[PDB]
C-alpha cells in the first residue's frame, strides 16, 4: 500500500533551503555533473575548430565556397550541441561550468592531400574523437547508475554521431575519388548546393 | 546466418496458449515485472488523486489562486494519463492490470510560515521526486530481471518527462520564494494562470 | 582552465584513417561479432518477409478468397523487408559490410481442417513474430555483451517496442478469430481486416 | 447458333466442389503453372541481387549515392515484378510455390573496370538473363497453346524488359566514356538526380 503523504514526509524535508542550491537535483552525482561539463567543452571546441576551417576556406585565394559553407553551418550546429547539454545540465540541477577554449589551427593546406581532402579527414577525426568523448560521458553515467543521463546521451547524441561520422566519411571517399584540381572544385560545387 | 523459420518456429507454435484466460502475447515477461508495473500504475493514480485534492483546495473562494488551481487540475489529468499508459503497456506485454486502493489524500494545504502556494508547490516537488524514485525502482526491477523492453519503455516514456516535470516545479518554488507572500504570490499565480 | 585540446587528441584519430580503398572510414568500436550478428538479423527479417509473401499468395487464391488476410500478409511482407533494409542501412552506417545470406523455401499451403485456415495462419504469424522477438533480443544481448552502446540502443529504439506492438496486434487477431468461429464469423473478421 | 443452358449444364457440373481446388482454373496446364513459378523465382532472385548491389554502393568508403539509389529502387521494382506474377498465378488458378533464394555476391569492386562500370555491366547481364527467361516462359505458353499467358507476358513484361536493357546499356556506355575517378563520380551525380 503506497501512502504518498507518509513516504513524502521525508522528501519534503530534503527540499534545499539555501538560495544557491538546486531544488531539482536528484540522484545526479558530482562526477556526472562534471562529465556533462566536459562534453559541453568538447562540443564548443569542435564548434570553434569548424569556425576556423570556415575562415580558411572563405579566403579569396582558397575559394572553396561549398566547404566554407559546410564548415560554417557545422560550427553553428556544434554550438547547438553544446547548448543542448548546457540546458540538460540545468534540467538535472547541475551547474554549468564553461571552460577555456584553446586556439585552433588556422591553416589547412596540405601539399600531398590537398586542402579539401586534408580538412575533411581532420573533420572525420574530430567527429570520431567527439564520439569517443560521448561514449566516455555514457560510461560515466553507467558507472554511476544514472539511468536518465545515459538515456539522454543515447537518444540525443549517439545515433546522431554515427550519422555524422558516416556523412563525413562519404565526403572523404568522394574527395579521394575525384582527385585534386577540377575534381575538388566540382565536389565543392556539389557541397555548395547539397 | 543460417535460419529456417518453419523449423525454429516449432518451439513457439506449440507454446500458443489454448485456454481463453491466458495471454497470447506474453513473452519473457516475468511475474515480478508484471507486479512492479501494477505498483507503478498505483503510484501514478495516487499522484493524480493528490493533485486533484490540491486543485480542490486552491479552487476555494477564500483561497482564490486560480493559476494554481488550474495547474493542479491539469496536473491531475496528466497523471491519470501516465497511469493509463502503464495500464496499456501491461496489456501490450500480456500482464494483467490490477488496480489497487487509493488512499484518502490531505485536503488542506495552508501553511502559516510558507504560505499556501509555496507549501503546495514544495509538496508537489516532493511528490514528483518520490515518483521519480519509484520509476527508477521500476527500471531497476526490469534490469534485475533482464527485461530489456520494459526497461526501455520506462526510460523512453517516463524518465526524461519526469526530469522536465521536476525542473518545472522547482522553477515555480524558486519564483514563489523570490516574490514573497501577498501581492507577489498573487502575481505569480496570475502568471501561472496565463502561462503558455 | 584547459581540459581539452582537440588538435593534440585528434592526432591518434588521424593516423588511424584507412588508406586501403576497401576499408570503411567510418567504422569505430564496432567489432566483428556485432557486424556478424547484424547480418544474421537481416537474414531473419528477410526470411520473415518471404514467409508473409507466401501466406499472401495462399490467401489470394480464388478458392480461399480471404481478401483481408491476403492484404494483411501482403502489407506485412513489405514491412518486414523494410525492417531488413533498415538493418542493412545501419550496418553501413557503422561501417560493417552487409552480407546477404540464402533464403529458404517457405511453406506454400496454410490449410487446416480443425482450426481453419485463417486461425491457423494467424497463430503461425504470432509464432513467427515471437521467434523474431527472441532473435532481436539475442542481437541486443550480443551488443550488450560486447559493450556496443549504440548498437544496443538502435535495437531497443527501432525494433523492440515495435515488436511488442506487433505481437499484441496479432494476438488480438487470434483471439477474435477464436471468438467468431469458422465460416460466417471468419469471413466477417476478414472483412473487418480488409477495411481496418 | 448457341444455347447457353444446353452447353452450361455440363460446365456447371465441372465446377470443383472440394475446397482445396481452384474454381477459376481453366485451360492452364501444369507446365505453364510451373513455368510461372520459375519466373517468380527469377524475378525475386534479381531483386535480391540488386539489394546486394545497393548494400555495396551504400558503403561509406564506396560512396556512390546515385548507384546506391538506382540499385535500391531496382530491387523494389524487381520484387514488384515477382508479385505481379504471383498475382497472375492466382488469377489463373495455379498455386504459387516460392522457392529458395541463393546467397548473392556481396562485393562488386573491380580493379580494371572500376566498381561502377563492373556493377552496371553485371546489371546489364542480369537483365539480359531475365529477358531470356521471360522469352522462355512465353515459349512454354506457346508450346502449350496457352494464349492468354503468352499475352500477359508480352503485354506486362517484354516491352518493359527492352526498356530496362536499353537504359542500363546507356549507363554502361556513359561510364566507359567518362572514365574512372572524376568522371565516374560525375556520372553518379547525374544518376542521383536523374
Ligand atoms: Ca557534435
Ligand atoms: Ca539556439
Ligand atoms: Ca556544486
Ligand atoms: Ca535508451
Ligand atoms: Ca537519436
Ligand atoms: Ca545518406
Ligand atoms: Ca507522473
Ligand atoms: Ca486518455
Ligand atoms: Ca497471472
Ligand atoms: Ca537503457
Ligand atoms: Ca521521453
Ligand atoms: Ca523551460
Ligand atoms: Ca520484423
Ligand atoms: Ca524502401
Ligand atoms: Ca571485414
Ligand atoms: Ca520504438
Ligand atoms: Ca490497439
Ligand atoms: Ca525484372
Ligand atoms: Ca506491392
Ligand atoms: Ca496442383
Ligand atoms: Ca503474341
Ligand atoms: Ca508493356
Ligand atoms: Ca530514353
Amino acid at each position: 500500500i503506497f501512502e504518498p503523504f507518509e513516504e513524502v514526509k521525508k522528501e519534503l524535508d530534503l527540499v534545499p533551503t539555501v538560495p544557491q542550491a538546486s531544488l531539482a537535483r536528484q540522484k545526479y552525482v558530482d562526477e556526472s555533473e562534471s562529465a556533462v561539463n566536459e562534453q559541453i567543452n568538447v562540443e564548443y571546441n569542435v564548434s570553434y575548430v569548424y569556425h576556423a576551417m570556415f575562415a580558411y576556406f572563405d579566403r579569396d585565394n582558397v575559394a572553396l565556397r561549398g566547404l566554407a559553407k559546410f564548415f560554417k553551418e557545422s560550427s553553428e550546429e556544434e554550438r547547438e550541441h553544446a547548448e543542448k547539454l548546457m540546458e540538460y545540465q540545468n534540467k538535472r540541477g547541475g551547474k554549468v561550468k564553461l571552460q577555456s577554449i584553446v586556439m585552433p589551427l588556422s591553416d589547412f593546406d596540405h601539399a600531398d592531400k590537398g586542402d579539401a581532402l586534408h580538412a575533411m579527414e581532420l573533420a572525420l577525426s574530430l567527429e570520431k574523437l567527439t564520439n569517443e568523448k560521448l561514449l566516455n560521458l555514457h560510461s560515466v553515467a553507467t558507472k554511476n547508475g544514472d539511468v536518465q543521463l545515459a538515456d539522454f546521451v543515447e537518444t540525443e547524441y549517439l545515433g546522431e554521431q554515427v550519422e555524422a561520422i558516416k556523412r563525413i566519411s562519404e565526403y572523404v571517399a568522394q574527395l579521394r575519388r575525384v582527385g585534386k584540381g577540377h575534381g575538388v572544385w566540382h565536389f565543392d560545387q556539389m557541397l555548395l548546393h547539397e
